[PDB]
RNA sequence: AUGUAGACCCGUCCUUCGCCUGCGUCACGGGUCCUGGUUAGACGCAGGCGUUUUCUG
């Protein structure tokens, strides 16, 4: 079969549940928060204060507890 | 779904304070001026042009009013 | 549109080959490949992480493996 | 603010006023100069040389003074 | 003469079916050694010990051991 | 409507063999005659070619000035 | 003798975001070539819309 898309559905199982996550940044970076929303390019991160990322200084996105899409 | 010209359409509309954090780690800060899909304006004391694939995170002094 | 990309992943995970993905930062992870798409890697070790191909380097692969008997 | 608006735009003003810029790269190298022509992918800077200063390889560019255009 | 633009394939093959030593520069200063087993639109499968994916993203130079005829 | 210099920049350094100086965006810098490019790479000679890709280039920098 | 043709040559008349559409402009003298060869592009003006960089410029 076609090999099914993986990064959209699995930001939005993500947001929809407010999992915590940690963004490693490219830089080394750690950023922490909860995905609010994201965009083929973007993704909101949110803690005290929303704040915009860049998927392309992005190196993995890893949450706190584990998340199931399907 | 496009939120990236939301988001920065508000910051610049209400001249926001952000801070722009580069992938080199340089912090620069000022109001969004205007803004493209290849750029940012940031507006502090001069106008200074700044490519988006060079930036990390934009964050915004205030929280902006959104959905 | 070919790629040897999508087939080299593909044999990895479905083996659940042990592989190191190097960073372009020098930042090394390690895991198996539990799935992937265009633009990610979903790298299983404690738990299931999400990684932008576009901040790897190298994948390399812990244990050897075949060459699919290419003819 | 839509499509490459102030992509070009704002180059092509620094170019024909000859605005003294900065161009800081994303390894934090600062180059200085006045633009001479610009690529869609490039920009030559001229100083003491001619140099070609691919874009993919800049953070900023700051001018001297602001430019004395429409703004 | 006259030609399609492309010569990084064509450089690329060449090395491969020779089998000759490259050393590959990352962006990231690390150097990887081995010969060119095969490749894509975006990796390289480097050989040495093991057969290692590397993204062409990553990539500096390819620089090889000895010359190669195109 | 705008104009390429890109092609036509490398293009007279290639034909005029004009030493150049290739800075990568690690720092690491480069020196040779430009023998052959592309729409993502560079072809580098010195002792050997070597394959230069664009996307890891800050600048070219010419030993000695020429034309776009 | 060389064209009710064409492709080049010579001479005379301060580039810049893309794209769709509509309107116009790309001329005048002379020269070479027993001549793979093209159906498009460029500039002017009007109108409209705009991949938001997530695997090589």
């Amino acid at each position: 079969a076609k090999g099914q898309s993986l990064q959209d559905p699995f930001l939005n199982a993500l947001r929809r549940e407010r999992v915590p996550v940690s963004i490693y940044l490219v830089n080394g970076i750690k950023l922490q928060g909860q995905i609010e929303s994201f965009d083929q390019f973007v993704i909101l991160l949110k803690n005290t204060v929303s704040q915009m990322v860049y998927k392309h200084a992005i190196s993995t996105v890893v949450p706190s507890r584990p998340v199931s899409h399907h």
